């Protein structure tokens, strides 16, 4: 008797905030140790990190405008 909310999916809010900052600080080129640490810290799988950075890597390439 209640359907007005759905569980969070595709990286949590806390994970996105830290992940986004990682790119602004470090960049779009993580390492094996970076994923192992981030995956354990953010509590997210390994593939989730590769897809995240990999996807964003095209965002800057394709789209030619920031902000």
């Amino acid at each position: 008797n209640r359907q007005k909310t759905r569980p969070r999916t595709k990286i949590s809010v806390e994970a996105l905030g830290i992940l986004q900052s990682f790119i602004q600080d470090v960049g779009l080129y993580p390492d094996e140790e970076a994923i192992q640490t981030l995956s354990a810290q953010l509590d997210l799988p390994k593939y989730t990190i590769i897809k995240f950075f990999q996807n964003q890597r095209y965002y800057l390439k394709h789209h030619g405008k920031l902000k």
